[PDB]
């Protein structure tokens, strides 16, 4: 079982059912855990970025998906949580690379910027693409951890 | 009264570091590029250069940062680990503008292997020229980002 | 008065009211003329590409906007009409360049690929950006006409 | 039984013409690149090279075409003026795949100034490897494109 926590802001609430489906489409082993808003009313993205990011950081779920207007705010807020590597992706290539290079554990998307079929492709690619495990990538990821440690 | 802009790259993006310096200058005479990336084409680790630029922004030695790498993903992750930094991975004009309007972003990240140089130019100029809205909800959300930082400090 | 004919396929019908608004947002002089489907039922994109493209080619309207799934089919079909220069755009830069370089008269977008706020930006930029009128661009546009003539 | 792929560029994209040849080869041993772009960096008009490649596709001398220029917009407009050509301006994996699945596209167009080289690589490989669906509605729509051509012939 590979659990995937999902969070959104208000505009992306309209596609939260989409996001749940797209996670399931990546494979039977992928289990969506919806942690976003329950209504379409205005919320603050950092509150939902934080909820999902903490779950990833505490090893409660393997992955996170954050969808908002542009995804920029989501990516900034999520990355403030130690242990999180949150990747704002806009296409298949970035989705794949975020995993291959960065062993990213959260994918961020913009509902106002990226069409839903490309969001679908991003989520499936993100979840299916394995980390390369190559020496230089492992070293660089360790250096990110070291930046975290220096500010804790 | 000019505005300083720190620039960092990884190894592949070093090939366009002169581009990045020019694009900052093209945003206006008030923008002063401060190049802090690799001086050669030798292999480097992006977090080292992300940290260098991010720390300069956080300490207020410069107003803005520009980070260019393969995808920009690693740069955005690493830079955001520094308290006070709001680093935005941008791929077009719209994201460049909205990073400023909504997030008051202080670092722009781009991917040299993903985004063509003329779009990188547009992103940098738009990022530097676009002011923060100052609207109530955006101020509140940015403060909530600061609160997340403090909880892990 | 600068008239702008609008056409869509079935999925993009959901945003046809958006497209009408975005044209108006470009300026008071821009007048949308909606020529797309009236319902959400399945249609064939070439039928609507052709309708809008013929209007542009016959100088009935100055510009066209075509929105579909990816915009690829729209761009291919519209360009089959002599006098049409249809540009599939995915961002501000392509929207602007299509006008500056190519004096494009139809903009094509994908509703499944490009978020609506970026579609808005594309349409406004397309309509507001003037053609450069530079020697080399005028020459290249004439060469496109010559390709048309050689197959007529 | 191999599949020929004609390649054309304008002047700026000439800098990556060797890239384009390699990327076609990377799609599989069955794909044979046929370079028909400029042999030098001298200034050229894109419609001349769009026409060259488009005519080769239309006459069935090759199966596919690849056109790379500044934005790719001019290439896509010019190539589509040739009867029998379905030229797709692509900016990512999704558009590359859907151009084949839905439109049975026979020419892929890219912008060197807009799209990074690794995404251009992905686009070319995806375009060549992805088969046409052959589904009833797509066949009908492609036939309607042919009908538009005939009405202006």
């Amino acid at each position: 079982t590979r659990r995937v926590a999902i969070g959104t802001d208000h505009p992306a609430f309209a596609i939260h059912e989409n996001l749940i489906l797209y996670v399931k489409e990546a494979g039977d082993e992928f289990v969506p855990v919806y942690c976003g808003p329950k209504t379409a009313e205005s919320v603050d993205y950092p509150d939902f970025a934080s909820r999902v990011a903490e779950m990833v950081a505490r090893k409660e779920v393997e992955f996170g998906v954050l969808a908002a207007g542009s995804g920029i705010g989501m990516s900034i807020a999520a990355n403030k949580v130690p242990g999180v590597r949150a990747a704002l992706c806009h296409d298949h290539y970035t989705a794949a690379m975020s995993r291959i290079h960065n062993d990213a554990n959260i994918v961020c998307v913009g509902e106002r910027t990226t069409g839903v079929e490309v969001i679908r492709e991003i989520i499936i690619t993100f979840l299916q693409t394995p980390f390369s495990g190559e020496e230089r990538h492992v070293r660089r990821i360790e250096k990110i951890r070291a930046i975290e440690a220096s500010h804790a």
